[PDB]
């Protein structure tokens, strides 16, 4: 094949222009984001019952809709949680590879088998089905700067002028908001209720009367008289649509005549639809939206967009509103684009640096840079083909390509230009002998390099899918590298260079360029003397290869293996934590100075505080909450000391003066969208039907016989609350018929006031929302607040809970877990410092066989990875000792001169690791993909010095020692210029520091140590190798 | 697909505006449209037109005094004028519908509410004269 | 059965459109709510988008409306069609 | 048409480029293609 294209220089200029359009038109149009879809896809049900105790929400919704989700493809497991919110999320997680359609279609089916059988409060609140497993895309905030909008007023803004609009946006698929639109609210008084004998229920009873949408028909309607001219619609009652239309509800005529209005016994007001969550946005009201990418978007496109479209509506804002943003990936992914570039366009620059040092002309220099940009344009279009994103992990898995895209090209035109100074043959003619002395290896050398980085594509779980990222990156620019260098650079070659005379070695050049040249051929031949002289006793030379393979051996079992670094994203978070029973006002004192502290101490680096008193992660509740935290710019925040670790520390250890409750900072892991990070998840789950107390206790002993061991397991907690005391009404149910008293009376004016309860709907500026009873707070706030309610007996008479019931207080649970359908409760933790996570693991499985009879337990999450996918890499990677040694037997024609070829691997590596331990880095997943590029470098080049050894002996008959010390002469310039370009290549990324520095140091001191060592050490070892083995 | 030829305009209520407004609204695009015929024909709406309504107006205090059900008052009419799904039968051994409505005699003008009758609670039968009013109005018979 | 324009809107549109949300390639949606008590909401997507995925998203969203939607309204059936294709052909029948 | 107008003038100069890099690579001539290149006009001319 190259022969077909060094005499057809224009087709072979065809084939590599159209590979360049088909790879450009694939940057244009191909999907931009920071990562892909790694976490294995879950599939969410959510429910909502106004009013409840968690565990009534257990009781008539989890439990019922748990019960019903079985005969479902593909379920790894199945957690569940039941707080005092009234809220229910059950999450189904499947295995990776699952349709994230298919799936969430069987739940809904499911799910629906129970709908019927969930209490009626439940349905009308909405029971959702969504897709879980992704991550945000953006995040809207909306302000008003005017202070004239509670979050109640932005909020109902931001749903009725905003969030379809953003929805709508092509390429959004989620979008969630930071409240609710308008709700009627009608805000009983009890003392007036009483005042005109009525109960909420009369109230419930008079909204549905007089707030309603009667069907009526139409005069003149089919089937007709004979003779009609006349047809109108009969109109009748049709919902309210102003407070003062609601107030004017009727409820009661007075003996005397006098009417009694809603508003005389209670506070008409638009209002939410609930009052949980307080957003302040540097302490002031707002709203704003949780925005997702859809599968396989252009986050750009879409961020973009929606930018755009907040940017058209802005004209029409009410006076004071504002848009924030703190939070967006787009400025990362610009990063991370601007990063990958940046370095290779200094790769084309350093190749041009070296190539023009050694091969001394800019004619040699113009085919490599030429010929890398073919390789990196046209990888877009087979990872297009194959389905793949532009991501961090696939645009690194471009720039880990660098040595083999690069030796590519170094290999083709060294060759030729060795070829025509050696023997004296015109440029035309010498790569025909140049491209036959690396043909059928080239082919070898891809066939190797499959079987190295394709049995990586197999890993599993969430790694696995890392793992898929870069494996066919690479693979795809490197058998497109391979065919580059068959096709266009020897067509370059030939035409491109001009005529080297026999001999030359630039030995007769003046200046600097005439010193290189003597001090080279010297060290061509003071290192081949060398080689010689290690010839002499290879027994002493085996017997160090032993020193680097227990060095390297000793130095993986002792290099910490991490998952991916955590970066600084211009955002953090902090969690308040209060404890249990603690009320929002509170809670918002303490995030106030969360808030302050971030506006003062740090008004340099901190832009923006998003403060949300009401929710956690462990859970939601009045106890609870989370402030987010936006930077400036990376290029604003100068050093280490203004880069979020510093700042965190900072926080953490500033806010251990709160004294009455718990605030720490931290980072975002990397991959926000699996958490992870490092540590165990465990679940403890009562496995008979042992109760909450005793799953309770239970755990504790677990977490006491945990605390005892501080050598293996550091921060064992629970994820989940702890009990909480609960005020319990009993109704004397023979007292209240004895009284003529309704249970069902009974039951809503207790939960319609102090629990809230939807009524029906309404029209709010044409627009349909919900119309909502609850007592106004004065009477829902102490226990005592119940003599303030009365009930209406049958004989009419207005009677107190005092008469009927009786109280108490008690303790509950504000969080009830449940794990595959049982009681759980969801331990977390972490190896104590030098031990392994598995190890770890076993000493709580052996702690948790001690506990009482009836509770099992499982590991989840992470654990459950690990757990199902700790075997893979031993047997993958035995695979792929295997198939490359099938593919060396296969080129050599030989079963035991690809030996040679395989001994170089430690070389790489032990550096590596060197490098890695000793800059503190850890064998995370850019560490092992990093390994995997440098021995494919150190081998390829065992592979074309052990080609050029055996070719020399079995086409010109030269002896063994001789064939030897021959090609590693031949191939000494070429490790060379690849193992400079390389290793100054990737010098910026190990001295990278700011924004992206976990992914470059994590590749850049793997890939520089690796390199050092493969290129200085195996030019003294392959030969070695080639005749040990060749002897034996 | 029918497209042919021509454009397809959606004029849109972005505020609370109102049927109205919106209408008022399109009204002065579709005149000052009418004024460049050099370059927009046959500029028109797809939709309908607002059609007069007849509105019965229910006096709650009036019906709570005689002792009448809103929900009687309001299946009496709307079964009466609308007609009622009320359950299901066998015809032939295949499952239908059962319908109530008026005979077209009593349901074809609005002086035929005055036929019909709404039993309080005492057990008196009162007209909707006695509870109700009316008046004419005007309505979209395809809000779209 | 029997409701004005604006009943069928109010009580029946608007919810179910409030929940057409998360719905993957939908290019637009309208709908019209008339006098003879119909509604019929058409939702379009890009195309090439799969015909039966998008039948089935819409129907999960739909029906987290149905528990509040009126009950003389599900009793008549709520449903949901393919509407893009066209009549292959067209029998009537009489009687002679 | 209002998401499909820009799509003829950039689809059509993709198929001038790419028949353009064909013929280059039939005649092994960065030059001898635009003679055959220039016989577009003559039928359609006659088409409209």
């Amino acid at each position: 094949m190259p022969n077909f294209f060094i005499d057809r220089p224009i087709f072979a200029w065809v084939i590599a222009i159209i590979i360049m359009l088909a790879g450009g038109l694939a940057i244009l149009k191909l999907p931009v984001a920071q990562y892909p879809t790694i976490a294995p896809p879950a599939v969410t049900i959510s429910a909502s019952y106004p009013g409840a105790d968690a565990k009534t929400v257990q009781d008539t919704v989890t439990q019922v809709i748990e019960q019903n989700m079985n005969g479902i493809d593909n379920l790894m497991y199945m957690s569940s949680n039941s707080d005092s919110t009234g809220t229910v999320q059950i999450t189904l997680t499947f295995e990776s590879g699952t349709d994230a359609d298919i799936a969430q279609v069987q739940v809904q089916n499911k799910l629906q088998l129970a709908m019927p059988l969930l209490p009626q409060e439940v349905q009308q609140q909405g029971v959702s089905v969504e897709k879980s497993s992704s991550s945000f895309l953006m995040v809207v905030g909306v302000i008003n700067t005017d202070g004239t909008m509670t979050q109640e007023d932005i909020s109902d803004y931001v749903a009725a002028n905003m969030k379809d609009a953003i929805s709508r946006t092509s390429g959004v698929g989620d979008v969630q908001l930071f409240g609710s639109q308008y709700a009627m609210r009608i805000w009983m008084n009890p003392n007036e209720l009483n005042k005109f004998q009525l109960t909420p229920v009369d109230v419930i009873t008079a909204i549905k009367a007089q707030n309603a949408q009667v069907a009526a028909g139409q005069l003149g309607g089919t089937p007709p008289v004979k003779g009609q001219q006349l047809n109108a619609s009969i109109i009748a009652q049709t919902r309210l649509t102003s407070t003062e239309e609601f107030g004017k509800i009727l409820l009661k005529v007075n003996q005397d005549g006098s009417r009694v209005l809603l508003r005389d016994v209670a506070k008409i007001e638009l209002g939410g639809e609930n009052y949980d969550i307080i957003a302040e946005f540097n302490g002031q009201p707002a709203s704003g939206l949780g925005i997702k990418l859809a599968t396989g978007a252009n986050a750009l496109d879409t961020a973009a967009a929606i930018r755009a479209e907040l940017a058209k509506m802005e004209p029409f804002f009410p006076s004071g509103l504002k848009i924030v943003y703190p939070y967006d990936t787009t400025p990362f992914v610009k990063i991370s684009i601007h990063e990958v570039v940046k370095t290779l366009v200094e790769a084309i620059i350093l190749v041009f640096l070296v190539m023009y040092l050694f091969l001394q002309n800019f004619r040699a220099t113009l085919i490599p840079t030429i010929a890398v940009p073919v390789v990196l344009l046209g990888t877009f279009a087979v990872l297009a083909a194959f389905g793949f994103s532009i991501n961090t992990l696939t645009m690194f898995g471009m720039v880990l390509a660098i040595g083999l895209l690069v030796d590519d090209a170094i290999v083709v035109v060294e060759n030729v230009e060795r070829v025509m100074a050696e023997e004296g043959l015109p440029p035309k003619e010498a790569t025909r002998k140049s491209m036959g002395q690396i043909q059928g290896a080239l082919v070898g050398i891809a066939m190797v390099l499959s079987a190295v980085f394709v049995p990586m594509a197999f890993f599993g779980g969430s790694t696995g899918a890392i793992y898929r990222q870069f494996s066919i990156t690479i693979v795809s620019a490197m058998a497109l590298s391979v065919l580059v260098a068959l096709i266009l650079t020897p067509a370059l070659c030939a035409t491109m260079l001009k005529p080297i005379a026999k001999g030359d070695h630039g030995e007769g050049k003046k200046g600097f360029f005439g010193w290189f040249n003597r001090m080279f051929e010297k060290s061509t031949h003071h290192y081949t003397d060398s080689v010689g002289g290690i010839l002499r006793s290879t027994g002493r030379y085996l017997v160090l290869y032993l020193i680097i393979v227990v060095g390297m051996a000793y130095l993986f079992v002792r290099l910490p293996s991490s998952f991916l670094p955590d970066e600084d994203q211009g955002v953090f978070m902090t969690m308040v934590q209060l404890p249990a029973g603690a009320t929002q006002e509170r809670t918002q004192k303490v995030l106030n100075e969360v808030t302050h502290y971030y506006l003062t101490k740090e008004k340099n680096n901190v832009e923006s505080v998003f403060a949300f008193n009401g929710f956690g992660f462990a859970g939601r509740g009045q106890n609870t909450g989370i402030a987010f935290v936006s930077l400036k710019d990376w290029a604003d925040r100068p050093g280490e000391e203004n880069k979020v670790e510093a700042i965190t520390m900072r926080a953490t250890r500033a806010f251990s003066q709160i004294k009455d409750a718990m605030v720490f900072a931290f980072n975002l892991p990397a991959i926000v969208e699996l958490g992870t990070a490092t540590g165990f998840d465990f679940e403890l789950i009562d496995q008979a039907g042992l109760g909450h107390e005793k799953l309770t206790q239970a755990r504790n002993q677990l977490l006491a016989e945990a605390a005892k061991h501080p050598d293996m397991l550091t921060s064992v907690r629970p994820n989940g609350l702890e009990d909480t005391p609960q005020f319990k009404i009993d109704i004397d149910q023979e007292k209240a018929q004895a009284l003529g008293v309704s249970i069902n009376d009974i039951n809503t004016t207790l939960g319609a006031a102090w629990g809230g309860s939807y009524v029906n709907d309404f029209i709010d500026r044409g627009r349909v929302k919900k119309v909502y009873v609850m007592s106004e707070a004065k009477y829902r706030m102490l226990p005592d607040d119940i003599g303030d309610w009365y009930v209406r007996a049958a004989d009419g008479q207005m009677v107190p809970f005092s008469a009927f019931s009786s109280s108490r207080w008690e303790y509950g649970s504000p969080r009830l877990e449940r794990y595959n359908g049982l009681p759980s409760m969801e331990i977390l933790g972490q190896a104590a410092p030098g031990k392994s996570t598995g190890e770890a693991m076993e000493l709580m499985e052996q702690l948790a066989s001690k506990l009482p009879t009836g509770v099992g337990y499982d590991w989840t999450g992470m654990s459950y990875q690990e757990r199902l996918s700790g075997n893979q890499a031993p047997s993958l990677y035995a695979i792929s000792l295997i198939v490359v040694f099938l593919c060396l037997a296969a080129l050599y024609e030989s079963w035991s001169i690809p030996f040679s070829v395989m001994l170089v691997v430690p070389l790489g590596v032990i550096g590596a690791l060197l490098a890695a331990t000793f800059r503190g880095l850890t064998n995370d997943v850019y560490f092992q993909v990093g390994l995997l590029t440098t021995i494919g470098l150190s081998a390829k080049n065992a592979i074309l010095i052990v080609e050029f050894a055996k070719d020399l002996m079995d086409k010109e008959g030269k002896g063994l020692i001789e064939a030897t010390l021959d090609a590693v002469r031949m191939r000494l310039r070429p490790i060379l210029m690849t193992s400079l370009a390389f290793i100054l290549g990737v010098m910026p990324l190990v001295i990278s520091t700011g924004a992206g520095s976990g992914a470059q140091n994590a590749v850049g001191t793997g890939v520089m140590g690796g390199m050092v060592t493969a290129t200085v050490l195996a030019i003294f070892f392959v030969p070695v190798f080639f005749v040990v083995v060749r002897r034996r």
